[PDB]
């Protein structure tokens, strides 16, 4: 975990986390603690306007997950987005 991605999540604009913060609450609307589970991620992205595959959902998530929790919180949830936004070198 270098200091490159950490800045990628902060570089986001205030309007980016403002609108996404709303949808995020839509996936946790069913969760028990208030987080977006990877199981619904597919439906979460399908309506968000994305087209993630079934093997990429958990894969990418389990890859960006650092607290070894399994659910995608605003912390890992954002890193998973900036990832598909900026990949490769
Ligand atoms: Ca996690």
């Amino acid at each position: 975990m270098d200091d490159i991605y950490k800045a990628a999540v902060e570089q986001l604009t205030e309007e980016q986390k403002n609108e996404f913060k709303a949808a995020f609450d839509i996936f946790v609307l069913g969760a028990e603690d208030g987080c977006i589970s990877t199981k619904e991620l597919g439906k979460v992205m399908r309506m968000l306007g994305q087209n993630p595959t079934p093997e990429e959902l958990q894969e990418m998530i389990d890859e960006v997950d650092e607290d070894g929790s399994g659910t995608v919180d605003f912390d890992e949830f954002l890193v998973m987005m900036v990832r598909c936004m900026k990949d490769d070198s």
